């Protein structure tokens, strides 16, 4: 019996520019 | 028995800029 | 900017036995 | 922006009986 | 930005026994 | 029995600016 979920991942975000307004 | 979520992970962020106004 | 592998998972045994022989 | 792999997964076993010989 | 592995997460198990013999 | 969330993570950032305005 093994649980294994989102093993191994990556995420890459690349020169992001926030100009938001609140 | 075994339960092992998320394991290993990277995220990477280059060079973000925040310019945001509240 | 959110990374969340494996969030909320769940996992679950009732009333496992173990008899094994080595 | 969000990454959620494997998220809110759920495994359930129930009454398992292990009887292996090694 | 978060970054958040196994985040959340539930094991439950109920009532185990073990007569493992080696 | 193990349970083991989030393990061997890695998070990068590099360089970030933040001229947030509040």
């Amino acid at each position: 019996i093994k649980h294994v979920p989102g093993g191994g991942s990556v995420q890459i975000v690349y020169k992001p520019v926030d100009l938001s307004k609140v």
